[PDB]
């Protein structure tokens, strides 16, 4: 219920990957897996 991700407060790829927060509804695959950016996160479209 409290995900730290990279930092605490950052994103975590579904290709294995800590990455930061901005990553999170900017619209690119970023992940390169597009985690963010299936609405299963946010999807910026
Ligand atoms: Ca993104």
């Amino acid at each position: 219920g409290s995900p730290p991700q990279c930092q605490p407060g950052e994103f975590a790829c579904a290709n294995s990957r800590c990455i930061q927060e901005r990553w999170k509804c900017d619209g690119d695959n970023d992940c390169l897996d597009n985690s963010d950016e299936a609405p299963a996160l946010c999807h910026q479209h």
